[PDB]
């Protein structure tokens, strides 16, 4: 099936919790854009519901320079945009650090995914609560060695893309 | 079975593959570092033999911040290698990172059958390791392939995906 990804810079959490809205970085449009492309990533969604924002982004890949990055407001918004070039609804995966009894491997993934796939990757302190209960699913966090594992965003795609590209 | 990672400068192709000195890219500093933390990474070298980039760069260690000791930044691959050899009583296996593939490239698995000491894995900026390196190292690791028709990503995911996948490995 096809992959998406998008970046979702709300809703987030910061230090103390608290929701927030996230500014693009702007190597989050580059890197991911070139991890999206080398795994077969159908398009990269950057999602900000910040108007400032998008017209920031879309400055920095018009100048970068595609079809291929979109520079959207809200996750409804990606949904829509997949179901227009699918005509199927995504799963929607979220990702995190963090761990959830609910969450599911790559291979899981790869048995349950019955149409196209979005997985979420969130900026800052990572997502607030809501976004991994409402998913569809949750993937099992990145773990290394220890308990560190806070990888940036960048290097989570990386990751989970190739993990997604050996298993099939 | 301690693993060391090394970001290099130099020697580096340009895109007509001439070889250059790059500068130390501040990302490159902390996001290397958290994936080598990660994947329990002992050491993390950052290698640049221009004096004035080890400066800005050793400055963005001590403001990012114990763990001092973690991020080594240093001139020379020379300098690298003679401080594993402190650390670990013993010379490590050199193993250089490359986009493009060699022939004698070995997969992780292979490196994992190989491993009967520390390991060095090589990193490149700018455009790659000219050829000189990928021919002095002990092993080339194949690259990094996903749909055929490009694989540039960054040297900061290149990281991330080796020591991931090196991880698995001793795991299955
Ligand atoms: C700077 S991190 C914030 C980390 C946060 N604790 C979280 O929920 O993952 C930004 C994004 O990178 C991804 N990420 C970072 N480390 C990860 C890991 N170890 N496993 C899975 N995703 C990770 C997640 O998508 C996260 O929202
Ligand atoms: C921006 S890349 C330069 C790419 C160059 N064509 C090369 O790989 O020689 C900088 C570093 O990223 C790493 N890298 C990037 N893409 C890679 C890939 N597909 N496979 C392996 N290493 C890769 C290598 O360590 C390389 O030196």
């Amino acid at each position: 099936y096809n992959i998406y990804v998008a970046l979702m810079h709300y809703p987030m959490r910061d230090k103390e919790g608290k929701v927030v809205t996230t500014s693009i970085t702007n190597m989050d449009l580059h890197d991911i854009s070139r991890s999206c492309r080398t795994f077969g990533v159908k398009n990269y969604f950057v999602v900000n519901p910040m108007p400032a924002q998008r017209e920031i982004a879309s400055r920095v890949v018009r100048h970068w320079i595609f079809e291929y990055t979109i520079i959207t407001d809200s996750l409804a918004s990606v949904i829509k945009s997949i179901e227009e070039k699918e005509s199927g609804s995504p799963i929607i995966i979220a990702t995190t650090a963090r761990y959830q009894q609910k969450a599911i491997s790559i291979e899981k993934l790869k048995e349950i995914a019955d149409r196209p796939i979005l997985l979420l990757f969130g900026t800052g302190w990572g997502f607030v609560d809501d976004i991994l209960e409402f998913a569809d699913y949750v993937l099992k966090p990145i773990h290394g060695v220890g308990d560190f594992n806070h990888l940036s965003v960048r290097s989570a795609v990386a990751i989970y893309l190739d993990r997604i590209n050996r298993s099939f």
